[PDB]
């Protein structure tokens, strides 16, 4: 499972998705070096323009690619998972608005890292920072805090992401996550750890189509 990320893996990701009834879509592109937790990814909307901003979008659209030092190796669940995969399922509850509910497919095919998700979202308010757009084009990244789940066979994930608001304010994204294998054979289930994130968004310049270019570094730590 580790053996699959010893160099530069391409990556391809789908994401198909509806929010209060504004259905879309998002393709994904790039490539992974877990060596150094490095993620570069490219994603579209191949529906036209995004309903919602793309920073609320960043947390759905690849830990696996997390760098673990070496003396965290055996607490590495997602890598773990592979070839076989696993099913990333979040809920991403938005202060004074809505949720996203997700579920994710994340697998090789080939010599290819695929994530395939789902995303729904409901109880959105039309005016407010989601559908009105009134976020920034940015991101504050923070540690992502990882707990064994020895009955499920899996990990969960319990996170905040504060997103910027045009105006000064914050808007609020509270993630629950649950991860869980697709294959039968045993993975490896880690001792409380976190994952380090830098992450940056930019455009492509030569882009007609309503996109967000993705940078990430993915580091474990929290225990030495």
């Amino acid at each position: 499972g580790e053996e699959l990320f010893t160099g530069v893996v391409p990556i391809l990701v789908e994401l198909d998705g509806d929010v209060n009834g504004h259905k879309f879509s998002v393709r994904g592109e790039g490539e992974g070096d877990a060596t150094i937790g490095k993620l570069t990814l490219k994603f579209i909307s191949t529906t036209g323009k995004l309903p919602v901003p793309w920073p609320t979008l960043v947390t759905t659209l690849l830990q696996c690619f997390a760098r673990y030092p070496d003396h965290m190796k055996q607490h590495d669940f997602f890598k773990s998972a592979m070839p076989e995969g696993y099913v990333q399922e979040r809920t991403i509850s938005f202060k004074d608005d809505g949720k996203y509910k997700t579920r994710a497919v994340v697998k090789f095919e080939g010599d290819t890292l695929v994530n395939r998700i789902e995303l729904k979202g409901t109880d959105f308010k039309e005016d407010g920072n989601i559908l009105g757009h009134k976020l920034e084009y940015n991101f504050n990244s923070e540690n992502v805090y990882i707990t064994a789940d020895k009955q499920k066979n899996g990990i969960k994930a319990n996170f905040t992401v504060r997103h910027n608001v045009e105006d000064g304010s914050v808007q609020l994204a509270d993630h629950y996550q649950q991860n869980t294998p697709i294959g039968d054979g045993p993975v490896l289930l880690p001792d409380n750890h976190y994952l380090s994130d830098q992450t940056v968004l930019s455009k492509d310049p030569n882009e007609k189509r309503d996109h967000m270019v993705l940078l990430e570094f993915v580091t474990a730590a929290g225990i030495t």
